């Protein structure tokens, strides 16, 4: 899924779409 409506990483961190994917970096 997508950020935003789901759970998110935390401060300092940001996630990547991907196709509808999400992978969470550092």
């Amino acid at each position: 899924y997508t950020c935003g409506p789901l759970f998110q990483c935390p401060a300092g961190q940001y996630c990547q779409d991907k196709d509808g994917t999400g992978y969470c970096f550092k």
